[PDB]
């Protein structure tokens, strides 16, 4: 059972769910970079070094965008 390919190879981050992540990295625009298993999850409203609960709202081609549910 495959419509071309089986899903998108399972994205580690599921849009519509919220995960506790760390903001070990910051971007060149005051954006916080969470990383789930290495998957870069951009968080526009997270603080660096904090463990924040982020709702992945927009998974893109090579990365996803989340939001601070805090």
């Amino acid at each position: 059972m495959a419509f071309g390919k089986p899903a998108m190879k399972n994205v580690p981050v599921e849009a519509g769910k919220e995960y506790e992540v760390t903001i070990e990295d910051m971007g060149k625009g005051g954006d916080g970079i969470a990383r789930i298993d290495g998957f870069v999850v951009f968080v526009p409203n997270a603080e660096k070094g904090s463990v924040i609960n982020v709702k992945v709202t927009a998974v893109k081609e090579k990365f996803a965008f989340a939001e601070r549910v805090l």
